[PDB]
């Protein structure tokens, strides 16, 4: 069923909450035992958001290999993503260790550091060229190279140096700065423009490690980003684009991380974004 008609059908009948609860009921449940070990309590932002054991990213250290991050591997679309929580004061060094070890080219940030008057993640990158950051626990240095501030997003060039080997790499930081404190955006136009800027940079492409994408918990806005990207790519690849089933794609992605898409409003917004974005994929 063409999702555009499915969309109007749900909208006229006002059944978004019912559709969303069906997804919640059918979603996978896999163990997350490592996340729940007592030694890892201060590595998790939210008690009820944890990576599954089978898909968690492991840090390359013998001490404690745990970070709240998951590998979402989409086999038909040939895209992979790492979804993670906003870094905590005690995990900013682990976060950049992961970026280094997984060979990522881009980081996608979908929240502001403060929202609703409370801290949603640490200030984990430098704000001034001449004030670099050193992470002593993981032996990395991070420098701000350039910043380009636009109306709906900011793009930063960063240099990450492995101080053990003196290798350096360029990392691109894509920061969507205008998602509202409550609800979802009225139009998907600026979010889609942002997605296309990330694509154009090479950060989603197979010559690099998976993009790292985060919000506060790494499941809501972050899930919207990867769901929209994968659905648009499938509509490009298949003979029959109307065969792409966004609910089935979402359930596939929830095999790799719990809770992706947090509200019925986020589900409706994801439909809207794919419907409007397809009017570039299909040729218009």
């Amino acid at each position: 069923m063409e999702m555009e008609k499915e969309f109007e059908q749900i909208d006229k009948s006002g059944s978004w909450a019912a559709i969303y609860q069906d997804i919640r009921h059918e979603a996978s449940d896999f163990p997350s035992r490592v996340a729940k070990l007592p030694k890892n309590k201060n590595r998790n932002r939210y008690r009820d958001v944890s990576p599954f054991d089978h898909s968690r990213i492991k840090l390359h250290q013998e001490d404690n290999d745990y970070i709240n991050a998951s590998l979402i591997k989409m086999e038909e679309a040939q895209r992979s993503y790492i979804l993670t929580q906003g870094p905590l004061p005690n995990t900013v060094g682990h976060f950049w260790e992961m970026v280094w070890e997984q060979k990522s080219r881009g980081v996608v940030m979908l929240n502001r550091v403060m929202e609703k008057g409370s801290l949603k993640c640490a200030q984990y990158w430098p704000q001034k060229e001449e004030k670099e950051m050193i992470f002593e626990d993981t032996n990395l240095k991070l420098t701000l190279i350039s910043e380009d501030i636009k109306s709906y997003y900011t793009v930063r060039q960063l240099e990450l140096e492995n101080l053990t080997t003196q290798e350096t790499r360029e990392i691109l930081h894509f920061h969507y700065t205008t998602w509202p404190d409550f609800g979802v955006p009225e139009s998907p136009a600026s979010f889609l423009n942002f997605l296309f800027k990330v694509r154009e940079s090479g950060s989603l492409s197979p010559e690099h490690g998976p993009v790292v994408v985060h919000c506060s918990a790494g499941i809501g806005r972050s899930g919207t980003f990867c769901l929209a990207d994968t659905c648009l790519l499938l509509m490009d690849k298949r003979k029959d684009p109307s065969s792409v089933d966004i609910k089935k794609v979402l359930l596939e992605m929830r095999k790799f991380r719990m809770g992706l898409i947090q509200t019925a409003d986020q589900l409706r917004f994801s439909y809207l974004a794919v419907i409007e974005g397809a009017k570039f994929i299909m040729g218009d």
